[PDB]
């Protein structure tokens, strides 16, 4: 923040959504080819597979933040991640053209598919790290009340590029042709670097035994403080996907002139409004009021919100059934506004002071491998919730619910809620727990 | 505990089972004459007024046991409060006899019942507390492990009682006559009292500024422990009820061949049998796998056994109305008992760590004064919670599905066990984080 901290922080928040919105439609490109031409299984999916490849990303992220930042320094981490993003686009023309498909599965289509996943989600998870560490870097040398402004408006942009990508790519793939749609990511991030490259003397530089002996200590510390965030994880994530499946049960209004896909944006859009108003609002009267909420008690609070979020969503379930009773309806459809606001007081809650917290017990050694596995977190919450409904699903009944829209079947959402609320209950009764144990 | 420390504890539990016995067997007594004679306002009142004014004792407690320990000792503590117990019991011959009623609301029965009440409640707390006090005293000076083993079977000898309580006072007074059903009370005090002086050469005397200002700043610790416990009383009152409720409202079995009342006694006999195994079975295993629960994790890990005990009562509460959905039935009654000895696993890890736990910021000036508001936290958790009860009894709907044994009414008995155990997190919430500031 020598001078121009404001371009600084405007370049890292528009690189980001670039890159996040590249990834989106480069995957999406991939599974459709994936599902479009043999890949013998077909993946056997048209959706929801973007999700569980995101996780898969998350679950690669530490390894390659970890060696990005031991072995490359943090500059020339996301250079070479950007690098094979750019090898990524290259071989998507093989994508495009049916040569490179002849060529691909005509010897030994299925494996470079494979390699070319794994090297996206490396160079993916890695860019977003070292961003996320570069910006946080340069809010630290600027101010800690600048941080958590900045920390908030990260989110808030990581949000609004989700947003914009699902949008754009939905659209120019969707709409005109598919050769705009490949050049589409290309140029992004194309212009993503030029960016990038024209914000380097702004952008400050920094290099890359018993002392490593030390950080395990540190290691077996704050790790109970992050394994007992998987079941929160895992507890968040389907709310994701059951909110919208409490939302399709619903009768949808008509006002004002996919829908299936657009909750998993209407989640996101809370997030875009909720940011900004705790940041003008909320930041000024949780200094003034000395509520002292030390990047801990915020994190305990999100998920006590959370929980409370849980509440609102199994009172607002049995508000559902007790209708069937009295003998299908909306059932009180605009009262799911406010649980998807409190869901997403709960979430900038946890993520923004979760990510703050992480830099607390940073020490610069591997600040950028505490960052990808604490997005790790996340997917591993991502993959075993979504394996969690998978498992509910075909065998299970509480997860069968999408079948003949909650009809008649062994739904069992009431249970699933009271359950969920458990386990969140005894997430956030284990996490204060740990919490009690970190400030030893 | 000089060499007879066995006949010393059971000499402790027989008076105070007796005490109790005579307790609850004068209660109901003045509530059946009140009821009777004119009482103009009647007190419009046959059962569960017995409830109330036990928690009006436990209210009257606090400042009663804080005298008694200030300005009497404790054995004379004791002593007095036997005294005037024996004052009550020799005007109950005035409720007996037709002339002292004659003489009693021939001028300004009313009054001197009131002032009798209050007389009652003040000896019976006092009693309670000095005698939980004098085996506390006697067992730690005996040693910690014989302290947590004689605080597990004096609740377990307070259970065994109220059971003996109910079921003589039952028989005697509804059976054969009055006259017995007076003399039994009054002879019981008189062999307890006489019991009680038969063991005053093994029991030990103990005698009754700055140092009083010091005690102010445990206290401004401690209360935050405590007052957080009221939720929690709070929390519990009206499952000691809504068990019974729940119970009421399935088909009972007929198996080896006052009904209503006798699932208030299931709840104590669950506590019957399970502090024996846990004193010959828990106590071992917690000690060699080193568990570590000092005292306060017992407490924390209780009320998580409460959360989980309102889980399974929830559980079960949809488990009721899906049978519903499809078209009244037991609704698995015998699923009741697991729920039943969960919540006496839960009693028992917070009732007896509890006590354990007013006796580690104990220290001897107030000795007694600590655990007749401790108690009161109860009595508050059974007013307000009797009143919470009573005020969604009339307009509220949500405690009124007692009325048409819960067939047509606005019961939302899902809403009340879903909002009873978000309560009760929270309460769990607010205890770790209190808990975590009272190690500091």
């Amino acid at each position: 923040p020598r001078r121009w901290r404001r371009a600084a922080g405007a370049a890292v928040l528009l690189v980001e959504m670039l890159e996040r919105a590249a990834f989106f439609g480069v995957t999406a490109n991939l599974v459709l080819y994936l599902n479009s031409t043999n890949f013998n299984w077909t993946g056997e999916q048209a959706t929801r597979a973007a999700l569980v490849f995101l996780g898969a990303s998350y679950l690669l992220a530490p390894v390659g933040g970890w060696l990005a930042d031991v072995y490359l320094g943090r500059y020339r981490a996301v250079a070479l991640s950007l690098l094979l993003y750019l090898a990524a686009s290259g071989l998507l023309p093989a994508t495009a053209f049916p040569d490179g498909r002849s060529s691909f599965c005509g010897e030994m289509c299925a494996p470079v598919l494979y390699a070319g996943l794994l090297l996206l989600g490396l160079a993916a998870s890695s860019v977003r790290s070292n961003l996320t560490s570069f910006g946080a870097d340069q809010v630290m040398d600027l101010g800690r009340d600048a941080t958590r402004r900045f920390f908030n408006w990260f989110y808030w942009s990581i949000n609004l590029g989700a947003v914009l990508s699902l949008l754009v790519v939905a659209f120019i793939q969707q709409n005109i042709s598919f050769l705009l749609g490949y050049s589409i990511p290309v140029g992004c991030v194309g212009l993503a670097f030029f960016i990038f490259l024209f914000a380097t003397p702004v952008f400050i530089t920094k290099p890359p035994p018993q002392e490593d002996i030390a950080n395990f200590q540190v290691l077996v510390k704050i790790l109970p403080v992050m394994v007992t965030l998987v079941p929160y994880w895992m507890v968040y994530f389907q709310m994701q996907s059951t909110y919208v499946l409490q939302g399709l049960h619903l009768h949808i209004p008509n006002i004002f002139p996919i829908p299936e896909a657009w909750l998993l944006l209407a989640n996101v859009v809370v997030v875009l409004i909720l940011v900004p108003l705790k940041d003008r609002l909320i930041d000024p009267l949780l200094l003034r009021c000395k509520l002292l909420p030390s990047a801990l008690q915020k994190m305990a609070l999100g998920m006590f919100f959370g929980f409370t979020s849980v509440i609102v969503a199994g009172v607002l379930e049995m508000e559902r059934l007790h209708y069937i009773h009295h003998n299908a309806a909306p059932l009180s459809i605009w009262w799911q506004i406010p649980q998807y606001l409190l869901i997403g007081i709960s979430e900038i809650f946890a993520s923004i002071p979760g990510l703050e917290f992480a830099y607390s017990e940073a020490p610069r050694s591997m600040q950028g491998a505490i960052m990808g596995i604490f997005f790790c977190l996340s997917g591993v919450g991502s993959l075993l919730g979504s394996s969690l409904v998978a498992l509910l699903s075909l065998p299970g009944g509480w997860l069968h619910c999408p079948k003949d829209f909650g009809n008649i079947n062994n739904c069992r959402m009431d249970l699933y809620f009271f359950l969920l609320a458990g386990i969140q209950a005894v997430t956030a009764l284990l996490f204060v727990w740990i919490a009690g144990r970190y400030e030893r």
